RNA sequence: GAAA
């Protein structure tokens, strides 16, 4: 197996992408390095799968070994990493000030905005990790229903971050708060999209009253890439609902310029460039990535294999329903057209007005519909259904 | 974000 050795000076990153076919293994063999804010352990072997795009950054200097076939691999001397560090530094300063002002203190809340493929999710992740590394537990809010790093696509979610992200597997998705939107873009139903993140914000505000460390941890809010048209007023409502202190605009000067005139004067607005290592992804790639996210939801990762159950449910034992006038519930009769669709297990016990603004327990996928036997087969993360009320998502998956 |  073929090996590549890289010497990184201080403030450089090794940018590489694993091949189309094979894995690439990475090992820090000298110095200190981090991958999107998580510290690498000396001499540990991190196996990344095909098509991964990764940057290992060092503040002090590093020597790194890559084993396996790469599509690209190079050391970059210029990065915006200090910018990202300074935003974290600034956040922690606000925390101290507010803690001292509370002899309960509320941490800073930061909204990241900008178009797709600017490294927004990556920055969110760096910022969450740096807070954890500072001793804090931030709440990561994920409003991107398309490319969601917390739950399945078609959801709006939040997780309390208590551990740095796993280098390979991202953050722990333990006990998130998940709302089912049911579409991959907000433009499919914008009034429902706003209702859901408004209920996210209110729910979060109540939950943090019972948790001092989460309250002072603050929020890092990742948004989707829809910054034009109605997408724009939606950024302003999200900044309002979550009472954000800071808006970070990534690589969009007109957007930065427009928010500067509309946001309240107390809201700090910063424009940062995208990293030279962010690469543009096609729709085929993002579609494939939505699929892998679904697969992960049920089957977990290589390091943490999850073992889901495939069992039959009677149509008499459940109620199928669908949201969408934009915010009305509709009872669905079992049909062949629900095959391959995700369904959310609602926390509402009855199919009524409560379903809309209720978070969900989790998701199943309908694999078979047996109309003659009046049963469906579902793939499910647990043994028995946690709720009898099943809410439709337009997201489909072939297992 | 998603669609073409
Ligand atoms: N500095 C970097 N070097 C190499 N790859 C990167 C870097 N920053 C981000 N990436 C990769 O680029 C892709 C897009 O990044 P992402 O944060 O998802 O962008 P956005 O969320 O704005 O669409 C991801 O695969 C990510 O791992
Ligand atoms: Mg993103």
């Amino acid at each position: 197996e073929n090996v590549q050795e890289f010497v990184l000076k201080e403030d450089c990153e090794l940018r590489f992408a694993a091949g189309d076919d094979s894995d690439v293994c990475l090992e820090l063999v000298k110095g200190y390095a981090e991958i999107f804010g998580t510290e690498l352990l000396l001499n540990k072997k991190y196996t990344f799968p095909a098509k991964s795009r990764v940057a290992a950054f060092t503040w002090k200097g590093a020597t790194i070994e890559l084993v396996g076939t790469t599509e690209s691999a190079y050391v970059a001397e210029s990065t915006p990493m200090v910018i990202y560090l300074n935003i974290h530094a600034a956040m922690e300063e606000v925390r101290k000030k507010r803690e001292e002002q509370a002899a309960k203190a509320k941490g800073p809340r930061l909204l990241l905005v900008g178009p797709t493929d600017v490294g927004k999710t990556t920055v969110s992740r760096i910022l969450c990790n740096y807070s954890v590394r500072q001793g804090r537990t931030p709440i990561f809010v994920e409003l991107d229903v398309g490319q969601n790093s917390v739950s399945v696509p078609g959801t709006v979610a939040a997780v309390l971050v208590q551990k740095t992200a796993d280098v390979i597997d991202g953050f722990e998705r333990n006990q998130p708060i998940v709302f089912n939107f049911g579409h991959t873009s907000p433009s499919a139903n914008l009034s429902l999209y706003e209702a859901l993140f408004k209920e996210m914000a209110t729910t979060l505000n109540a939950q943090i009253q019972e948790n001092d460390e989460a309250k002072i941890g603050g929020m890092i809010i990742n948004t989707c890439g829809w910054v034009d048209g109605e997408g724009y007023k939606c950024i302003v409502k999200a900044a309002s609902a979550f009472e954000v202190d800071v808006v970070i605009v990534l690589d969009h000067e007109r957007l930065y310029s427009d928010l500067s005139k509309e946001l309240p004067e107390f809201v700090r607005l910063t424009h940062v460039p995208k990293s030279g290592g962010v690469e543009q992804r096609t729709g085929q790639i993002r579609s494939k990535m939505r699929g892998e996210n679904v697969h992960r939801y049920f089957y977990g990762t290589r390091a943490n294999n999850l073992y889901p159950f495939t069992f039959d449910v009677s149509f008499d034992d459940v109620t199928l329903c669908k949201i969408g006038h934009e915010t009305k519930l509709v009872i669905m009769e079992p049909s062949a057209d629900i095959k391959h669709h995700l369904f959310a297990f609602s926390r509402s016990t009855k199919a009524d007005e409560n379903v809309l603004k209720s978070p969900v327990f989790g998701f199943c996928l309908v694999t078979e519909v047996d109309l003659e036997k009046r049963t469906m087969s579902i793939l499910c993360p647990q043994r028995t259904i946690p709720s009898k009320v099943l809410v439709f998502s337009d997201i489909t998956h072939l297992d």
